[PDB]
């Protein structure tokens, strides 16, 4: 799977992507990394639609096997090197495919992009609320260079979510060994920012100015007052859609990567029909 990693230089910074360079008809995939981890955390997913897809993987600046301090910024800039590798590659129509905070880069791609060249979005279980205040905690931790390890350390709790999920368990504690406060810091600021600014990935989206095609696909919040504000906002907007997974980490693109997989050939094929 590491067959198909590239490296480019991007405006200022020199970014890794995954691209299989799949010959084939569109749209091309473009799965969306959240904060502090990379591509790695779609390996088996970019094995269920490596076949049939053109997928490419953007990492972060700062972000990839060997991190790196860099410069502060936020979802606008990842935007704009998501873009401009889709340039650089010649990608003209794709389905964005993002995993949690992700999210913020997939909605404002969206707006960017516009619904020809970005007909569609799959969101992964991705808080919806404003945060609660667990969460709220979670993110002044991380900001906390004295604490942000902590941060880290209760937020892998939450994930996990009392599971011993073997494959999630190696992304977090192997898979992300690398990344440190310079990245975990700025995961808090701007996640924190994103909210104060935007209100709620919901409010967000709804606030699309041409709105299309999302589905939230998500193991997790597990209790019933989380379905219900997803089922809420589906009953509101007809674009909007949803699938509880019930898989057991906040990771579905691990732990149940075939069925993202199917959610994400959905969207793919109604594209292919126009
Ligand atoms: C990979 C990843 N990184 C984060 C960093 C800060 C806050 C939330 C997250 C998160 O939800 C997620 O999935
Ligand atoms: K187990
Ligand atoms: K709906």
């Amino acid at each position: 799977t590491d067959t198909y990693l590239h490296e480019t230089l991007v405006f200022d910074n020199k970014l890794s992507y995954i691209d299989n360079q799949r010959d084939t008809d569109g749209p091309a995939i473009l799965l969306l990394p959240g904060w502090c981890h990379d591509h790695r955390v779609y390996k088996y997913l970019i094995q269920e639609l490596d076949a049939d897809f053109r997928v490419i993987v953007p990492n972060w600046r700062g972000h990839g096997l060997s991190p790196s301090e860099v410069p502060d910024f936020g979802y606008q800039e990842q935007v704009k090197d998501a873009l401009e590798i889709l340039d650089q590659l010649g990608v003209e129509t794709f389905l964005p495919v993002s995993h949690s905070h992700g999210g913020w880069v997939l909605v404002e791609l969206l707006e960017q992009a516009g619904p020809e060249r970005a007909p569609r979005g799959i969101i992964m279980d991705w808080l919806m609320w404003a945060p609660k205040p667990d969460f709220a905690k979670s993110l002044t931790l991380l900001k906390d260079p004295e604490r942000w390890r902590e941060g880290t350390h209760g937020l892998f709790d939450v994930w996990l979510d009392g599971h011993d999920e073997k494959r999630v368990r190696h992304h977090l504690l192997e898979e992300m060994a690398d990344y440190g406060y310079d990245c975990w810091g700025r995961s808090g600021r701007v996640i924190e920012d994103a909210y104060g600014r935007n209100g709620s990935p919901m409010q967000m989206m709804a606030n699309l100015t041409k709105t299309r095609p999302i589905r939230h696909i998500f193991s997790q919040p597990t209790e019933p007052e989380y379905e219900k504000i997803n089922s809420d906002f589906a009953e509101q907007h007809p674009w909007f859609s949803y699938a509880k997974l019930g898989g057991p980490t906040h990771f579905p693109a691990i732990d149940v990567p075939d069925r993202a997989a199917v959610h994400i050939r959905e969207f793919a094929t109604a594209i292919r029909q126009g």
